[PDB]
């Protein structure tokens, strides 16, 4: 019985109640201790964990330490504290199932061990928790510390909660549904308590956990790529694998490449131009510099701020080229730089080896040379050797004629710097790519509607996190071997989408390359980290 | 135990029973206050709603107000009281199975606060719901007001209960059983209280939310549609969509047409007439006019009262039209007008192009001209400009010869107006269409018995559904997104039957184009509002 009514109630106490209320008189009087409060009365959620067939009995399904945030109350208390002592007492709920089995335990690790494949937490004092269990397990963790009480900042040596298989899961059907929830409920014990007062402007946990910068809607609003500035509409996996490092950040304070968060401009000063043909009337202006000769760049020497990340197609005479990358622009002198009038037009840039003879694509960035050649015809050609471009940010794609070419980019077009980390579908799971509904050159009005299916752009990650993961460090804000996962809820079904160490983020689709729309898309919610070997839930609207 | 016997129960009270109670007396004493009364201590049934494992965890199923409507005795008593004070208290019944899991949050959400997608209930001072779980959950909302005591027609800020997914349902089957149903139970808490007697003249709700208007017998027994006057035999589903509009009306109190919903009458005073061939016997008269030019309807000007809003057929010569609409009529001078004695004949009616010459079929309304041909030779033929029409309202089915063509009509046929809302598929539902046994030409005795089978007629939506609409407004009375189901129970089975915003019937039957008949049909039974992401069953007598 834990309804709204006045009620009787029986708050649990700890073990070390009597010397942890005594003890804890360094800070002053013990503060927020009243056990008549409905925030020390009641269980509230802090976690939610996947306990799968695919795991070993004694493996660690969820571990976590004795801290204010595991409640959402005493965390919401603990930025006006500076210090806190006392237990906590856990509940366990399981989803689970009549037909499956399987037992876990839970346990309060002492500090100074270790928690890891080592250990064996079935010889400790424990509870044990079935899967098909209707009332939920509850168990207290005392406070065990070598100090008198935790300062906010720097607890010091904590208990830890160790949850591990006691019996496998066994599910007698065969496939399908291969994995359980378990949620964790939270609440204070009865020596709990606060010490010792603090402003509220002091902050200890500054990274989200990778969290707070994904919210809904980024996907069901505003939110571009890294690519063009589309607006996102959809998620479509691959399968193998894929590279990105243009505006690609990883979770530390880096990136491999060039090209600053903003879609601005292209502007280069030093560079070759040359236009064919014996007549200087109705040519295709050809622009081509080194790898290397940026010096304007402060992030990157390889490239100009902005330059698009594509292999360049060999096309030649009046023909539009097939897929790529074009954008307006116009070559201008050097010397205190006025550009010359007479030619501004499309240009279709990208990588290239032996310019300006015979043309091939490029897959790495050593060794390469970027190109720019006009698609369009202009009525003068110039060939000086100092000389430039100046191209817009935002581009489109070239196409001969309507109809719909292919998701642009390709995995295998995309060109990658040394030293670059690749994605790897893990388990089932599989990386997706961001989609967008760009214009193109065969068809301007690109409308989302009738007259074939409308032309699909894809970037690698969402622009808001790359902008709120330049300035923070999360180093420590994700655990290595696992990702931090988002719960998306459709207006028929949910998803589980992850973000790993390196940028990357994951679906559990598996052998699938259909695009899945954001139409009906609702909200987000955080989760937490979550192991690799956990397949993300697919139960969408089909 | 709840049994009838004297018994000790156990009322149970809300946290603020002191103080409700105590500023209730603003009203007056406290009336029907007695807890001996057995309306007082037993749960009766509130709501039902289908929780599918399609939904996210966190998603919203069921929110409900605190109101005394919520209990099927408190709101027979709201009618003979002004005001009202006090909790209530809420079972939770879940029909589940074992093999079902996955839980349920239950918390009462204090005013002030938005009901949707960024609320997160499992944070709250809640309970758990399991799926599989036997006992009831009862959970008690306290009367947490910022008033005394809550006048009924405007009682200001209540508290909310919201059941959201704590964790999401899982089957381990596969398909087939994909939703289940849980069932709300309310009873009055300690502290309910009435104050201020009123006349039970003043009401309130006068919306059923469209519920009073479709009884049972509306479709075993009376009840007609919208295209002729035929009994409803059956339901028949479209894939794909429809759209009508002449007498179909939506929640509000519009409609998009002409055709006040009465079989009377079709009249038209100004049109032009004309006959073939250079002899003035045995022809078939021909009467024409535009859209556009009904002065005399004062709803819409693009039709007289009652015209089918059918596509003309092409024919020419002795051969009976397939298909159509034809309705007994004569033509009729102007002038303080007396009709022909020598022209009284079968007219088929509709909508063409291209008159008197090249006839082609039309779709839409603007641009059309609507025409009138006879299909029986008669004796004598006018040409007079000023001409009109006399057509019974209730039409008959022309048919070469006996057989059976098809339903009529078919979703492709049926003109509409610009600015109509056309029924979607939305999910595993699909659109219904009512049908009835109507008489036709190539088969006068078309009694539903032998000789092949009977022609089918397919209207909308029913007329008494019609008429209790048209004169009341229910802008709020349905929530948009969702529609309002009814339970329909035959001898051998049970099925659900939805209404939207738009006035279209939905049912879950997916992609099938099977008639199914009302003949062992005996009972209906509201529901309230479900969205339209829970698909209606389909557990039919098959």
């Amino acid at each position: 019985m834990d309804p709204g009514v006045v009620a009787t109630t029986s708050v649990v106490t700890a073990e070390n109640s009597s010397a942890s209320i005594a003890t804890a008189g360094i800070g002053g009087p013990p503060q927020q201790v009243d056990q008549q409060e409905t925030w020390r009365t009641n269980f509230y959620y802090n976690d939610v964990f996947t306990w799968s067939v695919a795991d070993a009995p004694g493996s660690i399904l969820y571990t976590v330490q004795h801290s204010p945030q595991n409640n959402p109350f005493t965390a919401v208390l603990s930025q006006m504290y500076a210090g806190w002592a006392g237990g906590m007492q856990f509940r366990f709920i399981v989803a689970g199932s009549g037909v499956f089995g399987g037992r876990l335990v839970a346990a309060v690790i002492p500090p100074g061990i270790e928690i890891g494949p080592g250990l064996e937490v079935r010889q400790f004092p424990h509870v044990v928790i079935d899967a098909r269990s209707l009332e939920p397990v509850t168990i207290t963790m005392p406070d065990l510390r070598p100090n008198m009480y935790h300062p906010t900042g720097d607890p010091g040596l904590v208990p830890t909660l160790v949850l591990s298989v006691y019996n496998n899961l066994i599910n007698p059907f065969g496939g399908s549904t291969s994995a359980i929830q378990v949620t964790v409920e939270t609440r204070p014990s009865e020596d709990f308590e606060f010490v010792m007062i603090r402003a509220p402007s002091s902050k200890t946990v500054d990274s989200i956990s990778p969290a707070g910068l994904l919210t809904t809607p980024v996907l069901t609003g505003v939110g571009n790529d890294n690519r063009w500035n589309g607006q996102i509409v959809g998620l479509q996996p691959v399968p193998g694998g894929f590279s990105t490092c243009n505006r690609h950040w990883n979770l530390n304070g880096s990136t491999y490449g060039w090209s600053s968060p903003r879609f601005a401009d292209i502007d280069h000063r030093r560079g070759s131009a040359s236009y064919p043909g014996n007549n200087a009337t109705n040519v295709l202006q050809f622009w081509y510099a080194n790898a290397g000769s940026a010096i304007d760049n402060p992030i990157s020497q390889v490239a100009p701020d902005g330059f698009p990340d594509m292999s360049f197609v060999p096309f030649n005479g009046p023909g539009i080229p097939a897929a790529g990358w074009v954008g307006f622009g116009a070559i201008w002198n050097s010397n205190s730089g006025a550009p010359n009038v007479t030619t501004v037009q499309a240009y279709e840039l990208g990588f290239a080896t032996g310019a300006p003879g015979n043309l091939q694509p490029t897959t790495n960035t050593s060794g390469s040379q970027t190109v720019a050649k006009s698609i369009y015809a202009v009525v003068t050609g110039t060939a000086q050797n100092p000389a430039g471009l100046f191209v817009m940010a935002s581009g489109v794609i070239s196409t001969p004629s309507a109809n719909a070419i292919t998701y642009t980019p390709q995995p295998d077009r995309i060109v990658t710097t040394p030293g670059t980390p690749a994605a790897a579908p893990v388990g089932k799971n599989t990386p997706i790519m961001f989609a967008s509904v760009v214009r193109r050159t065969g068809d301007v009005n690109a409308t989302a509607g009738s007259a074939n299916g409308t032309q699909y752009g894809t970037g690698s990650q969402p622009l808001p996190v790359t902008i709120g993961l330049s300035l923070n460090n999360y180093s420590s804000a994700l655990m290595p071997g696992q990702f931090f996962v988002w719960q998306l809820t459709f207006a028929s079904g949910f998803m589980e989408i992850g973000l790993s160490v390196d940028g990357y983020f994951y679906a559990g689709t598996g052998a699938s390359t259909t695009l899945i729309d954001l139409t009906e898309l609702i909200d987000v919610r955080p989760v937490g980290p979550r192991p690799s070997k956990s397949t993300l839930v697919f139960n969408l609207g089909g």
